[PDB]
């Protein structure tokens, strides 16, 4: 009976049933609360397409991918057993229309990926992938996997709000101290009251009633009592929060001893209803609440222009009261424009019941919103920290419902992160992630990993995500639970081997080279499963290790270059699968940046641009420790310079390139691929403000493809465009080329393409910093991307700013590159 529950906890890495850290039943309520939407999407999903999870897009095939077709004919090699004859097909041919060549089903060779269902083959991703890298398709006639295998193991006062601060206690502690109690909505403070400062001892009692000005009825659902502890010109030392209105719409009464979080700023961690579970080392405030529920267009020219100017500004542009007052007065005009929504609701006086009352009548008449073409940027904006109203938030999630599954993957990581801004554990977002995850094994797979990532290294949100993940797991299907169990075990095995090996070092001295391979062989025998799914690439099953190819690195974090046999024999390759396990750095950042990169690709796709970024798979699996996809046939720019020498010579790259190209035909492809690659990463890193990088952190493949790595990480350069890069482009110091302008051609197109989604990138960056960079979440750090994207400026002016940047690199050659040495 209850072994299943233990099974689930082992998958999550957290005990959902435990109640050592609550003070109410929200977590347990949300467990119950989620059952229905679990059951619903379970029920309504077609078990056959769920088994095959046909990864397909409904976008156009871009102008770069058309040009690479053999005139409305594509070839698909079908494999019998030891013989494989090919077939002629046209893009619009459904799998059924090809399958007929004279029940059974198609499958890609090596991967657990299927070309089935009612879409042409040009809509399946695998096909688009083969076309892109310049590859030939390879299917295999196979029996459809049994749905049986997926089956789920089925079953009002007018009083001013007063809070009494009794006191704070801390088990181990040098000036005075006060407690700051803020009523809060969004990041907005509605009302604030401090205590008088007492001397700071291991226990400080006050017994004060902090009476607030705001009334009880005027409290809005989502309001947070934010209690904060400062000591003095002060500093914040501890924070903690308490929802003033609970999950049943009930006002919060009674005695609350709350354990608090420390510090080392718009960190998402500061918003949490989670109390610290570490009761021994942690500060704790003590309070008493005593109170009942709450219930459920013809303007001047000049103004409308002022209004339209406002709707038209970027999400990070601050609204003045003047601005806010205007948006609110002209509610109904502003409602006509979907792009006003963030700003409009950011102009609502939330600590005022009649206004919120009005705000809802406004929401009830959202005919224009409910019809508008889905905009992820605009949608995202309404799920950030600036919005705490369920009905506001729920209209954002309404618009997400309409995303096809392909687009869900593009945004899942950040949609998962955005759960950190929800006031309550049960939410339209959380549930939308749940169902969309249960409807699609691919979404479901990464959801698991994305939740487990955060559960494993966030105390502030593990309790919530734990619950969400449990609800996923209880419906994902026994096959996947078996799949997950495998994956957890394998990376739990390897993470030990990664940590134990790190301790025996100080470069890889003799005996340590074996000690690794010792355990890799020892922990291969009767323990390591014979086959597991690649967490960053859930097509690829991997089994047998390549013990002869596994390594460790000289650099001080001692990662594990591992290599694997693909367990699937029908794979027509013999390139191993390459994984790196790394400890020390937080790969949550790397995930985010990489995901953003993928979003820039997809943007560029919408404007028929390809910049052949290489955004490799990388998953945070636990605390300070995760895995990374290994891109085959790739070296750093550093070693290309180390192999020659010291400092740096210009020729070496192209030398390295032509020497790694066989034919001249395949060579120039590289110089081209390199010009495209270099363009993207220069554009991309500038926008994200991560362009100033030492060249051992930039890489290139033996087919010309540049790409940055390690995003965990004296005057500056906008981005890495060093002479050796320019050398491949046929230029020197103060010259130009047939390619270099094409580079500048692509760059300025790329940068302006990224600008045609300013608002979107802005909000993602802003969300990224908040939810995944606990170091740089200051207004100013976030504001970088406005400048970097030259908000407000016209196209032509933005180019002559970007091109300036290129000619700040030209002006510096190796200045900063050398400077990192020390
Ligand atoms: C670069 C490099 C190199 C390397 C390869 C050839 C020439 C110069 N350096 N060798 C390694 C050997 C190991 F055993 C472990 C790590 C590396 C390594 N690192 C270190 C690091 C992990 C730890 O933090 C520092 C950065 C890292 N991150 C990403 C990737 N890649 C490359 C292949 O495609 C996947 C992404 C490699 C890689």
């Amino acid at each position: 009976s209850q072994a299943f529950q233990r099974q689930l906890t082992a998958l999550i890495g957290y005990d959902v049933t435990d109640v050592s850290n609550v003070h109410d039943d929200e977590l347990e309520f949300t467990r119950r609360g989620l059952v229905t939407p679990r059951m619903a999407e379970v029920a309504s999903r077609d078990p056959k397409l769920y088994a095959m999870h046909p990864w397909v897009t409904s976008k156009p095939l871009p102008e770069y991918l058309w040009k690479k077709i053999a005139n409305n004919c594509i070839f698909i090699v079908i494999h019998r057993s030891t013989t494989s004859q090919t077939i002629k097909v046209s893009p619009d041919d459904t799998p059924g229309a090809i399958l007929q060549s004279f029940d059974f089903v198609l499958r890609v060779c090596g991967r657990d990926e299927y070309l089935v269902g009612e879409t042409p083959i040009k809509n399946f991703q695998w096909v688009r992938h083969c076309l892109k890298n310049g590859e030939e398709i390879h299917v295999v006639l196979d029996t459809p996997p049994d749905p049986a295998l997926d089956e789920v193991r089925k079953e009002d006062c007018d009083r001013k709000f007063r809070v009494k601060i009794r006191g704070i206690d801390i088990p181990v502690l040098d000036l005075t101290v006060f407690v700051e109690a803020n009523i809060q909505h969004g990041q907005q403070v509605l009302c604030q009251r401090r205590t008088s400062p007492k001397p700071f001892t291991e226990e400080v009692l006050w017994n004060v009633w902090l009476e607030f000005s705001i009334k009880i009825k005027d409290l809005p659902k989502g309001a947070l009592l934010n209690l904060q502890i400062y000591c003095g010109k002060v500093q914040l030392l501890y924070y903690v929060n308490l929802l003033l209105i609970d999950h049943r719409f009930l006002l919060r009464r009674g005695e609350y001893v709350l354990h608090m979080w420390q510090i080392s700023s718009f960190n998402a961690d500061k918003l949490t209803s989670a109390t610290n579970p570490d009761k021994e080392n942690s500060m704790s405030i003590s309070i008493l609440l005593d109170n009942i529920a709450l219930p459920k267009a013809e303007m001047p020219n000049q103004l409308r222009k002022q209004l339209e100017a406002i709707i038209a500004t970027d999400p990070l542009n601050p609204l003045t009261a003047e601005d806010k007052e205007l948006l609110w007065h002209f509610r109904y005009e502003s409602l006509k424009h979907p792009k006003a929504y963030p700003k409009l609701f950011s102009s609502v006086k939330w600590g005022q019941q009649e206004i919120v009352a009005k705000t809802y009548q406004l929401l009830a008449r959202r005919e224009v919103w409910d019809q508008s073409a889905l905009d992820v940027g605009l949608t995202m904006q309404l799920l950030d920290c600036n919005f705490s109203d369920e009905n506001v938030r729920a209209i954002a999630v309404q618009k997400l419902e309409s995303l096809e599954d392909d687009d869900v993957l593009h945004y899942l990581l950040q949609l998962v992160q955005a759960v950190k801004f929800e006031p309550y554990h049960d939410s339209a977002l959380a549930r939308f992630l749940l169902k969309r995850g249960l409807r699609n094994k691919r979404i479901g797979h990464f959801l698991f990993w994305f939740l487990r990532s955060e559960i494993a290294q966030s105390r502030h949100y593990q309790q919530r995500f734990a619950v969400i993940l449990e609800a996923y797991l209880r419906g994902c299907g026994t096959a996947m639970l078996h799949d997950f169990t495998q994956q957890v075990q394998v990376i739990e095995m390897l993470q030990k081997v990664t940590l134990d090996i790190k301790s025996l070092s100080a470069d890889v001295s003799s005996q340590v080279i074996s000690q690794l391979k010792q355990k890799l062989e020892n922990l291969q025998n009767s323990q390591l499963p014979e086959s597991f799914r690649v967490p960053y690439d859930p097509g690829l099953k991997a089994g047998a290790l390549a013990i002869e190819k596994c390594k460790v690195m000289a650099s001080k974090k001692k990662p594990l270059w591992l290599e694997f046999k693909c367990a699937d024999p029908t794979a027509l390759s013999n390139e191993t699968i390459g994984i790196i396990f790394k400890h020390g750095d937080d790969l949550r950042q790397d995930m985010l940046i990489l995901q953003i990169l993928r979003i820039m690709e997809s943007i560029w796709e919408t404007e028929s641009l390809d910049l052949c970024l290489l955004p490799y798979g990388c998953i945070s699996t636990g605390d300070k420790i995760g895995m990374i996809e290994i891109v085959k046939d790739a070296t750093t720019i550093a070693k290309i310079q180390q192999s020659t020498v010291g400092a740096f010579k210009d020729e070496v790259l192209n030398h390295w390139l032509k020497e790694k190209s066989p034919t001249e035909e395949k060579f120039q492809a590289a110089v081209e691929r390199f010009v495209y690659s270099c363009a993207g990463y220069c554009v991309a890193t500038f926008v994200l403000g991560i362009g100033d990088r030492h060249n051992d952190n930039i890489m290139i493949t033996e087919t010309g493809n540049l790409f940055h790595i390690d995003f965990g990480h004296k005057e500056r350069v906008p981005f890495v465009l060093t002479p050796d890069f320019l050398f491949v482009m046929g230029t020197s110091g103060k010259k130009t080329s047939p390619h270099f302008q094409k580079f500048q051609d692509i760059c300025v197109k790329a940068y302006l393409a990224l600008r045609h989604h300013t608002n979107l990138l802005i909000i993602l960056f802003s969300m990224m910093l908040m939810t995944g960079m606990p170091q740089l979440t200051s207004k100013e750090d976030i504001e970088y991307i406005r400048d970097a994207l030259t908000v407000g400026k016209n196209e032509e002016d933005a180019k002559k700013y970007f091109l300036d940047q290129i000619e700040v690199c030209r002006d510096k050659g190796w200045t900063v590159q050398f400077n990192w040495f020390l």
